[PDB]
């Protein structure tokens, strides 16, 4: 029965990156501004983040009013049109809504339409502590509230691929995954679209597996909850050892559910959601006991 923080969301005047601040060297200018007509529908409003795929937009949907969506960038024959037939049929409350897919000649490898989430990140939120990192029970507490949009795409034989704290927003008392792109199916061919330092290692030579998905939550979990060694811009491979870390050494069982979480063998983790469901609600425990 966890219950997350209402989280009030930014005001409509506060959404876009303000176009006459300086950036950082190294980044170009966003290739549309507002006034801007995407594919006859969408009128472009600005940006609301760049990422490492490029500038994010936000647009006016002409067929449906008042509607306001996000234009992210979609990655680079026939399964295509059946694949994306697949990201709009996803119907979930903790997942993005996918409305379209379209072409602009101004932005190469086109774009998702997707719905706007107004929260902040989890990532965001770490940054909001004094040491870049959350309580454990509230971590765990999102954790456990993202696990159902999880399982709901197991059960659709997908897999999420990309899971971090970066693209889970926290709006009012719920969590939306917005990294539609990077879903693909169980097994699936081709790159995937993970992220080095939260991926499984054997996504690469064998696919994503529910196996890989349940990897990242893990590497998630941690990197909610602890700072992590990073090597080469990467976070580095496991989880502390409790003999470093006073957390760990404080919830033994905590330790034990990352390090199962993220084991290299996948036949030696949690075998679906709910297996690592019910662990998670007696690390809860232990935590909430231990503290309190
Ligand atoms: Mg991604």
């Amino acid at each position: 029965m966890v219950e997350l923080p209402f989280i009030t969301p930014k005001p409509e005047d506060e959404l876009l990156i303000d176009p006459e601040k300086k950036r950082k060297p190294g980044v170009a200018a966003p290739q549309l501004v507002a006034g801007d007509i995407v594919a006859e529908q969408y009128e472009v409003l600005g940006v609301i983040a760049h990422g490492g795929m490029g500038w994010i937009y936000l647009a006016n949907d002409r067929n449906v009013s008042g509607r306001i969506v996000v234009l992210k960038g979609m990655m680079a024959q026939g399964t295509a049109e059946a694949e994306r037939e697949f990201l709009a049929d996803i119907t979930h409350p903790g997942i993005v809504k996918a409305y379209n897919f379209i072409d602009d000649p101004r932005v190469p490898g086109g774009f998702i339409v997707m719905e706007y989430v107004n929260g902040p990140s989890l990532k965001d939120r770490c940054k909001a502590q004094p040491d870049g990192v959350l309580r454990v029970d509230l971590a765990i507490g999102y954790i456990l509230e993202l696990l159902p949009a999880m399982d709901y795409l197991h059960q659709r034989g997908v897999v999420y691929n990309d899971l971090k704290p970066e693209n889970v927003i926290a709006t009012e008392d719920q969590v939306k995954l917005i990294d539609l792109g990077a879903v693909t199916g169980i097994g699936a061919f081709g790159y995937i679209y993970g992220t080095k330092g939260f991926q499984a290692p054997e996504v690469a030579t064998h696919g994503p597996s529910i196996s890989s998905d349940i990897f990242t939550i893990g590497r998630t979990l941690a990197a909610l909850t602890m700072p992590l060694p990073v090597e080469d811009g990467v976070l580095a491979p496991g989880i502390p050892s409790p003999k470093n870390s006073p957390l760990l050494r404080r919830h033994l069982s905590f330790y034990r559910l990352l390090q199962r979480a993220t084991a290299d063998d996948p036949q030696h983790r949690f075998r679906n959601v709910s297996e690592l469901r019910t662990q998670l609600y007696g690390v809860l425990r232990e935590i909430l006991a231990v503290r309190d």
